[PDB]
């Protein structure tokens, strides 16, 4: 069966684990405990397909930054995640997306842009601010919530169907 290999990158806090653990485990971790690297797998039906998703849950806390190279070498697509009440977490977002590009030597990289949290409503990022951002890069841009779970098989679907279309 076809495997698809997953990346969900950003800045530290924005939701990257939560996220992966609510779609693979169904339910929201409320603790925050930075990540290093974590891997997840699942068997997954997606349009009719059955698929192997393999997910790398990677770090945000900057300290980390050396790993990013090994894991952006490997992975065929990328969840590029921000929190919509962290205009910080945003703006870090063209840091991950602009390595992404080098390492791929490639300007057509599958990838999604993700604004969690969105079930916050201390917002601060705009859905068209990132719309145009994501316009940018020709990508899809999905406001999820790990909380309620809202968008986040959308979002991950999407990415494995970016990695389709490529
Ligand atoms: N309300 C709400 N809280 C969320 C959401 N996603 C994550 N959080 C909360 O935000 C905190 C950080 O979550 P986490 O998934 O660990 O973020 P991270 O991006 O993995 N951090 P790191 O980069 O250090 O591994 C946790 O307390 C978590 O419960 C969301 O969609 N909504
Ligand atoms: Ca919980
Ligand atoms: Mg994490
Ligand atoms: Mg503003």
């Amino acid at each position: 069966m076809t495997e698809y290999k997953l990346v969900v990158v950003g800045a530290g806090g924005v939701g990257k684990s939560a996220l992966t653990i609510q779609l693979i485990q169904n339910h929201f971790v409320d603790e925050y405990d930075p990540t290093i690297e974590d891997s997840y797998r699942k068997q997954v039906v997606i349009d009719g397909e059955t698929c192997l998703l393999d997910i790398l849950d990677t770090a945000g806390q900057e300290e980390y930054s050396a790993m990013r190279d090994q894991y952006m070498r490997t992975g065929e697509g990328f969840l590029c995640v921000f929190a919509i009440n962290n205009t910080k977490s945003f703006e870090d977002i063209h840091q991950y997306v602009e390595q992404i590009k080098r390492v791929k030597d490639s300007d057509d990289v599958p990838m999604v842009l993700v604004g969690n949290k969105c079930d916050l409503a201390a917002r601060t990022v705009e859905s068209r601010q990132a719309q145009d951002l994501a316009r940018s890069y020709g990508i899809p841009y999905i406001e999820t919530s790990a909380k309620t779970r809202q968008g986040v098989e959308d979002a991950f679907y999407t990415l494995v169907r970016e990695i389709r279309q490529h």
